[PDB]
């Protein structure tokens, strides 16, 4: 009985990793994830230039999850690249590196430089399609022509297998369109569903106040609020992209949530909010929990039940 | 201290009403809702001809909320028009009538016939914009050209004040676009935010099966999963549509949740999943809980805090 997986020409002890943004910003964070029993890790979505991000408070958590309008604080591409090329211990686990450029050109500039390191060290690219592009247009993955543009240019600039981080969709025609677009691009080998549930609003009753300062309180939603949404997207893309891997991300607190993500068709399982709340010891719990569920049902590998959610008639 | 208010030229004993779809399909249901403490009620969204809906199971509820893909079962517009026309006791409370036709023409044909009875009795139209039109194109409120067309044609055709039921949005540019559209129409006097969080997927771990039979298990989300989404929407529309009312719908299980909806800017507060689960007694508890929070804070009227949510700095 075991959690092991081989995919994208890498070997993974288990299907768990941090989500981009959580416990992956600094060198201290990355060594922490690396020393965790996570099966992998992903570095904070980066821009060309270092970024302070937005004013605090900017993340908050509650029993049902979290809200965030961080404003993409990061140490800049040169730092994550250097982590990839010189600091990371690949004998421990594989590394994903997440880029989240503010324009198609920023994204092109970075991936061009990422290419040789990817080839030689084996770091794996996650391109973030949630990014805003021009303010007043929707984020890139909610604008299918912009998303088309970004994948042609990045596919061209990088010329290696990469993956993509998708915002959730809520309409069947949107699942169909977005997946048709992704299926145009053979080098996109994996799809991560999902990024935050966009622009919710938490209000505190006692103070009669919103709880995060940027954007009049509006922010992305993670955690228990979003599991079903995350499972629907994982499964929508698992079904429409037969030649790609889907990575699940969305309200994982427990081996049981990891179990459903996988039945839905998840290969890797990312933890954002619950990892922020609990800390990296979460990964041993998630492993034993998923193993406990497997034993009870007589599954010995992940691939016995991956993608095998049943329907009614 | 009482929770009375006046709007759209009607008096309400309190801001509470059922959400469309819940306890409002048959004459039995509507009599029940009328005998309740709700300040108002709304009839099941209706089409010209009666409709069986989708195969069962089609609604499931769990501690954090609900998923549904009912398929718009209803007794057809002749029934609800006749309820509005001959059976409803307007001395008891105001009545809203939801219409949700499958095309603009079906919608035009229902509103013209409704108009006379609205004139005569004061039944209030809630036009449901979270309805698909065409298989393959997104639902109507996710297609701003179609949404403009329904608003144009219905406004022409009905020619009295009416309101619309919106699905949630998740992107700031879509709030701006959506609301710019609704502002084109002076007859739209209320906006109900929000309908279900579209196409989520609940999976059951023990049975490894989705839980509703239609749409491969995919369905609209309500309940605790959607409250911050409903709040962001109420507030986004409240701020962008100053000459309209906003009705809030989404995740109201308590007086507290109702209170956050009003601070977000809601005039009326609708209850779906929580009313499905607890029954119409829920209205007495919600009233008392809200009056209690008001008392403790020294609020005498809803007017005093409606739309008064604080931001930081
Ligand atoms: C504080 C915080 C920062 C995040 N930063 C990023 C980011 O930089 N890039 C990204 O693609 N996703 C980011 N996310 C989204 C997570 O990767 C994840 O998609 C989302 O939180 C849902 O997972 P959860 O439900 O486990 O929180 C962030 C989430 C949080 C809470
Ligand atoms: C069983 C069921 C049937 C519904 N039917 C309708 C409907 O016919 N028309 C409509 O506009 N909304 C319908 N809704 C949506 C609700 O009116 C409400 O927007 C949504 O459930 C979110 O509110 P809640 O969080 O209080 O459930 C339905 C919801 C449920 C759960
Ligand atoms: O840094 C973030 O706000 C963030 N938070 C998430 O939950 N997911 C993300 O992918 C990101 C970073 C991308 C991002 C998102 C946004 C948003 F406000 F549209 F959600 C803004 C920005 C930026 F660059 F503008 F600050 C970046
Ligand atoms: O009766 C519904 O399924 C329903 N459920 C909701 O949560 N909100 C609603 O507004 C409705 C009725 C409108 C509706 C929605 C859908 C859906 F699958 F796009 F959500 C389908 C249909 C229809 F007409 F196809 F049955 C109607």
């Amino acid at each position: 009985m075991c959690l092991k997986l081989n995919l994208l020409d890498h070997v993974f002890a288990n299907p768990f990793m941090n989500a981009a943004g959580v416990l992956c910003s600094t060198e201290e964070d990355l060594r922490c994830m690396t020393a965790s029993s996570s099966g992998a890790l992903v570095s904070k979505s980066c821009t060309s230039a270092p970024r302070d991000g937005n004013p605090e408070p900017r993340y908050m958590a509650f029993p049902l999850g979290s809200i965030n309008s961080m404003g993409l604080p990061n140490l800049g591409f040169d730092f994550y690249l250097k982590y990839a090329s010189d600091l990371h211990d690949y004998s421990k686990k594989p590394l994903f590196l997440s880029i989240s450029g503010l324009s198609v050109e920023e994204n092109v500039a970075m991936v061009r430089r990422l290419a040789p390191v990817a080839q030689e060290k084996g770091v794996l690219l996650e391109l973030n399609l949630s990014c805003p592009n021009v303010p007043g247009k929707p984020q890139v993955a909610y604008d299918f022509e912009a998303m088309r543009t970004y994948l042609q240019q990045v596919s061209l600039a990088y010329g290696l297998p990469f993956g993509v981080k998708m915002p959730p969709y809520f309409d069947i025609a949107h699942f169909d369109t977005a997946a048709a677009v992704l299926n145009e691009f053979p080098l996109v080998k994996f799809v991560t569903c999902v990024n935050s549930v966009g622009n919710g609003l938490v209000i505190d009753a006692e103070s009669e106040s919103v709880v995060i300062k940027p954007k009049q309180g509006f922010g992305g939603l993670g955690g228990k609020y979003i599991l079903p949404t995350a499972l629907a997207n994982v499964n929508a893309f698992y079904r429409r992209c037969p030649d790609k891997l889907v990575f699940g991300c969305g309200g994982v607190y427990s081996g049981e949530d990891a179990f459903l993500h996988i039945l839905a068709g998840a290969s890797m399982v990312q933890v954002g909010t619950a990892l922020q709340e609990e800390g990296p010891g979460i990964f041993t719990r998630l492993e034993d929990e998923l193993l406990e569920i497997m034993a009870r049902k007589g599954y010995r590998t992940l691939e016995e039940f991956r993608g095998r959610v049943k329907t009614i008639e």
